[PDB]
């Protein structure tokens, strides 16, 4: 991974979790990326989210941890994440682990440089989710939901 090449604008495409409530319409992890800025020691994200039907912004900065490739950020508990796969100019796949209260769950996210991605890429993501114990019923195609695109 050449992390500098993930800089710039992205769209949230598929969102998946082994704790489905977290990514349902009112879940804390139901956020829609707008950009990722690469800094020397971190990744700075801008997201939108819907709160009571209205779009709103969320900004997070994730710091490099002591494990190469891994980043951490506080948001609804303590999160660590890695980049699973990317071609830089079309798709990126993230894997995240949340811890809160002694409990954990996984999130996986597929982002695109455009507002949609083709079915081949989506199906490959779905298979990768399954490989992490995230079942097909726990993968949401955000392109058929409110992603706050009008707010970008
Ligand atoms: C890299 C994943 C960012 C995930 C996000 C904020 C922690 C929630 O969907
Ligand atoms: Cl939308």
């Amino acid at each position: 991974l050449n992390v500098e090449k993930i800089n710039g604008e992205w769209f949230s495409i598929l969102l998946a979790s082994d704790k489905r409530e977290k990514i349902e319409e009112h879940g804390s992890m139901r956020v829609f990326v707008e950009h990722i800025h690469v800094l020397e020691n971190s990744l700075a994200f801008k997201f939108h989210t819907v709160i009571d039907g209205e779009c709103s912004e969320i900004f997070l900065v994730a710091d490099k941890t002591e494990k190469a490739g891994e980043y951490s950020v506080m948001y609804d508990g303590f999160n660590t994440f890695t980049i699973l796969k990317t071609d830089y100019d079309n798709y990126i796949m993230f894997h995240l682990i949340n811890e809160k209260d002694g409990k954990t769950f996984q999130l996986m996210e597929l982002y695109g440089r455009k507002a949609d991605l083709n079915s081949d890429i989506k199906e490959k993501f779905v298979k990768l989710c399954e490989e992490h114990g995230i079942i097909k019923e726990n993968i949401i195609d955000l392109t058929k939901t409110n992603r706050c695109l009008k707010a970008r």
